[PDB]
């Protein structure tokens, strides 16, 4: 089997340095063996917690203490304990299109569901002006999966809704945050907030590997007090894993990966970018290239969406419409995961994209 | 700091092959890491609850396909995506006393919990045909913490009350089951059904490490029927941690631990409770010592429990008090775990005992 993979779903495995992280396992396991024996705190280790709070603060801008920070093995897990924290009867607001998974959690969770539409800079404020929601999920640095990034004047017009009137929130799901395409980082909700009506909440599924399960969010000083009322929790991320991304990150592993990631996703991208519309002969709109690690692109085809993929896979190509991403109509759109994708498997993939999509 | 635990939540460290672990860590690494750049499998990697499936099938006479099991981050968070699973107006009923974290998580997510007393074969039918609840949360190998162990004819009681009637459940947490001491192993709930009505919950906890975070559970058909329905739930345990695991297993590491172990146990702990009897005088009464990595002392002293730990925490030793057990009288009772308990520390750890009890 010669499979290419154009899925958002995957991760990069050629550039991660598995051996460096093996070798921080092994110098914070001799050294912090003999904890190993007991569970950990609830709300993960204190210097596993503090390491990524410095993190967070320097490269996002994020304000807080590490006794705000939860840990984390996985955004959802995290999201179902913070809708157990909100208030019950909350009505909670989604991007549309979004992250269905977390969509179809709020559903089942028994909670009303509103879906706010999109302009050009991001989450319509005029949508949710008028719908009238109690807590706000959005996805500020790489629109999930839309791909626009949330300018400044519209974050700004979101903490003014969450600040004017009691009782509402921002949960910022700060996913595919680290990396943007010729223009500059801007700093994340919860750092422009004059007040305290934010959830920040990051993951490490894109920088290292999903397979790890490691996510944190970081709660208000009165979602905090509510979670510590508890007092049965436990902490469902592995105690080797945050111990090891503590050394990961403090032996400066860290951030000598992301610079090296950088730069190798932005030529990757450019490549990709370059080699879609030569085959296509500028026949190809690419949308939300500025950031994070994938991209959506519409064609003008005869052809519909589920044509398309069905193709796709009879040429060994994974790729995933854009209709999976809608939570409640004209030209068919595909996005373009280009993370895992391999440099050599760009013109081979491409080349079969365009008779998934044409025919020949 | 010379501290000595009796503490139950804690796990043995000295003996655990730390080494060997890491060892097949780089086995399945070296194997499976293409793998990691992709999320696991929802119910876990196939491979894995394959390895599971054939251990317990093994060891504690479990009927079930891979295909049944779900891993597995922790008891806790399989038994909240239990509780979603099961009628939602369930009426819960668990042993009194039993596991308070499982009791007050039940209590938050607004479900009804009826407590069970105990006799002599553990959780009372008589209790339960008198209360009339949904589903059984029960401890059969070792009750937590009484430490009785469920007699067949017990646990033949229990099967026919989920068998008569409709919609009726046990859970059946089998926690600390894989030793027992000069008594021979009883087969699980599960095992003795000639229907299906029970979930099986295991975990790797006290076999391995807590900080490892490994559990899993097997679903009745109708329940996995349900789960599958989902279709937006991501696996929670970390995939290293999982084909790490595998590799422990299949290479026969597993066996050779647990074989190891239950010689070390069985010696530490009759050397613990010689020792108590010796320097008490034979004025301590043990309870559930007959499986288990803990017991129940009981002493007959004027303190009370409370000034007992206090006293213990002062002469620098971690024990907890029965009442810590308690849902919803007599002479105060201790748990006793001996578990991390180190073999040197006995002697002292037990004259420290004394001296928190009588005072002198
Ligand atoms: C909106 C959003 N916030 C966070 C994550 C990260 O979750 P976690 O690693 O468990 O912390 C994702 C990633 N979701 C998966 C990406 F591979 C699945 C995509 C699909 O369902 O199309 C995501 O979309
Ligand atoms: C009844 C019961 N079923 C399972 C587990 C294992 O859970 P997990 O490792 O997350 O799979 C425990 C262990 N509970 C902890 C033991 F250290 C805490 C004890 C306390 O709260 O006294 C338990 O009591």
């Amino acid at each position: 089997s010669d499979w290419i993979s154009f899925s958002h779903m995957s991760s990069d495995t050629d550039h991660f340095p598995i051996k460096s992280w093996f070798r921080c396992e092994q110098k914070a396991a001799s050294r912090s063996y003999a904890t190993l024996g007991d569970m950990s705190h609830p709300q993960g280790i204190y210097e596993v917690r503090a390491a990524i709070t410095r993190l967070i603060s320097l490269t996002r801008g994020v304000k807080c203490r590490p006794e705000q920070m939860i840990i984390g093995a996985g955004t959802q897990v995290l999201m179902q304990l913070l809708t157990e924290l909100l208030p019950k009867e909350a009505v909670y607001a989604m991007e549309e299109p979004g992250y269905r998974r977390m969509y179809q959690l709020l559903k089942n969770a028994g909670k009303q569901v509103k879906t706010i539409m999109l302009d050009e800079k991001g989450m319509s404020i005029a949508e949710i002006t008028r719908q009238q929601p109690d807590v706000l999920v959005t996805t500020p640095s790489h629109q999930f999966p839309s791909g626009t990034i949330m300018p400044v004047s519209r974050r700004i017009q979101l903490l003014n809704w969450a600040a004017e009137e009691p009782a509402r929130y921002i949960i910022e799901d700060d996913y595919d945050s680290e990396f943007t395409y010729d223009v500059e980082s801007i700093p994340a909700l919860q750092s422009l907030d004059r007040f305290q009506n934010v959830i920040y909440m990051g993951t490490f599924s894109k920088s290292l590997l999903p397979g790890l399960r490691i996510s944190y969010m970081v709660l208000p000083p009165e979602l905090l007090r509510a979670y510590k009322q508890r007092g049965y929790d436990l902490q469902t991320c592995s105690s080797l894993t945050q111990l090891t991304l503590q050394e990961f990150i403090e032996s400066g592993e860290y951030q000598k990966h992301i610079k090296k990631m950088k730069q190798h996703y932005k030529e990757k991208r450019e490549r990709l970018i370059t080699a879609l519309e030569a085959e296509f002969s500028g026949e190809v709109t690419v949308k939300g290239a500025n950031a994070g690690l994938h991209f959506v692109t519409e064609f003008d085809t005869r052809r519909t969406e589920q044509d398309i993929l069905s193709h796709a896979a009879g040429l060994q190509l994974e790729i995933f419409g854009m209709s999976r991403f809608n939570l409640k109509t004209g030209r068919p759109t595909l996005i373009i995961g280009f993370a895992r994708l391999k440099e050599e498997d760009i013109q081979e993939g491409v080349q079969r994209l365009f008779k998934a999509v044409y025919g020949h």
